[PDB]
């Protein structure tokens, strides 16, 4: 019972591609080759969000365009393996619709160690 779809012709309703970073990124370990990254929508989304693409290579040296990268399926949810332990590695997140595509996130690096509980000293 909530007012906003009165008539035709609204003061605006053009939705546009998704200019608004992912937050809640965070990886965590979960085992030896086995990490767990999850996120949550953006807050300027202008559109029917279709899904999200990652960013994750054990040589970020090089171009994001070249890295390995990630599938999505607007799940906000992602568990790679099959890595190596004992070696930084890095970790991005984005947010696109029909429209275009958006803005990245906070580049994150996480190592691949096992070990969960909250930090000590």
């Amino acid at each position: 019972g909530s007012s906003g779809s009165s008539g035709p012709v609204l003061t605006q309703t053009s939705e546009q591609a998704p200019s608004s970073a992912p937050r809640d990124v965070q990886a965590r370990m979960l085992s030896s080759t086995t990490i767990l990254v999850q996120w949550k929508e953006p807050e300027e989304p202008n559109g029917q969000i279709q899904g999200y693409r990652v960013y994750y290579t054990m040589d970020p040296t090089q171009h994001v365009n070249n890295w390995m990268k990630h599938n999505v399926a607007d799940s906000q949810i992602t568990t790679i393996g099959n890595l190596v332990p004992q070696k930084t590695y890095s970790v991005k997140v984005l947010a696109f619709t029909s429209i275009g595509d958006g803005p990245l996130s906070s580049d994150i690096q996480v190592i691949t160690q096992t070990g969960s509980g909250p930090s000590s000293g």
